[PDB]
């Protein structure tokens, strides 16, 4: 049932982006098999011209899809390949609809989308598993991800020369890290700050290195930027792995605390990822209904 799925997969025909609707921010993911998931994973590598670009066999990228898939926990309410595969599409979505591709290198954008798919593998759960705060779960994930994509039969960068796959691993394990809430909350003051005095440039290797982290959080938390009827149904998984009424105030001060700001930013930066913030807006004051 494994070379199965493979089978399958291989020889499955791949829908348009646009019929898949990867591009729209308000995507979803409740209607879709898991089948359909990988088939959409594929349209976001082709469609990003990585495929191509890189030289990626069919098989390869098939296999490495799966891989990712089964090496998250179906069990694990929130933190599961679901979750993987909608920061993908928000990445894929930023990278498209958003223009955020324009701004960034292949080997950038080759090593986001890899990472936004990779960047909670084999997560347990926020309950389910220290004191230093070194960003271990983080480093645990990039570790994972470097196993899959050295297993035989997996390895989608093998096209790369030499120097491109440093330089690439390098930008996937940042990324990862980056998804550490501690590592967003410490450098985000930086990027507030640059933006807030116009000094914000993509040109500076330091502020590049610090948007990718941004996005990669921005992606992260994509869920609440949703349309109301989805985040309700997100929000419900959240609380389950949380506690495997009170909880629509939190959603206000989560929203206040982490996220418009970040999306607010975004959307200095490039307008047209506008639509995360308004959904982000839209959520907060349903939320800020329910907590009366
Ligand atoms: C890069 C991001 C880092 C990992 C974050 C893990 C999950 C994020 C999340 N977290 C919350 C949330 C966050 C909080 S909280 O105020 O930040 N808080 C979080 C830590 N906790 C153990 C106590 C409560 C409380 C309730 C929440 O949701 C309940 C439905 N809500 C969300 O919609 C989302 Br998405
Ligand atoms: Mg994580
Ligand atoms: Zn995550």
């Amino acid at each position: 049932e494994e070379t199965r799925e493979l089978q399958s997969l291989a020889a499955a025909v791949v829908p348009s982006a646009q019929t898949l609707k990867i591009t729209d921010f308000s995507f979803s993911d409740f209607e879709l098999s898991d089948l359909e998931t990988a088939l959409c994973t594929i349209r976001m590598f082709t469609d990003l011209n990585l495929v191509q670009n890189f030289q990626m066999k069919h098989e390869v990228l098939c296999r490495w899809i799966l891989s990712v898939k089964k090496n998250y926990r179906k069990n694990v309410a929130y933190h599961n390949w679901r979750h993987a595969f909608n920061t993908a599409q928000c990445m894929f979505a930023a990278l498209k609809a958003g223009k955020i591709q324009n701004k960034l290198t292949d080997l950038e954008i080759l090593a986001l989308l890899i990472a936004a798919l990779s960047h909670d593998l084999d997560h347990r759960g926020v309950n389910n598993s220290q004191l230093y705060c070194h960003s271990i779960m983080e480093h645990h994930h990039f570790d994972q991800c470097l196993m899959i994509l050295n297993s035989p039969g997996n390895q989608i960068l093998s096209g790369l020369s030499i120097e491109e796959y440093k330089t690439t691993l390098k930008i996937i394990k940042q990324a990862i890290l980056a998804t550490d809430l501690a590592l967003y909350i410490k450098r985000r003051g930086e990027f507030f700050e640059l933006i807030r005095k116009n000094q914000f440039n993509l040109e500076d290797p330091h502020q590049k290195e610090l948007f990718l982290a941004m996005l990669m959080t921005a992606c992260d938390l994509s869920a609440i930027t949703k349309p109301w009827p989805i985040q309700q149904r997100i929000a419900e998984l959240v609380a389950t792995e949380f506690f495997d009424n009170k909880i629509p105030s939190m959603q206000v001060g989560f929203i206040d605390a982490i996220c418009l700001q970040l999306y607010e930013a975004l959307t200095h930066v490039s307008e047209d990822c506008f639509p995360l913030l308004d959904g982000c807006r839209k959520n907060r004051q349903k939320w800020q209904a329910l907590a009366e």
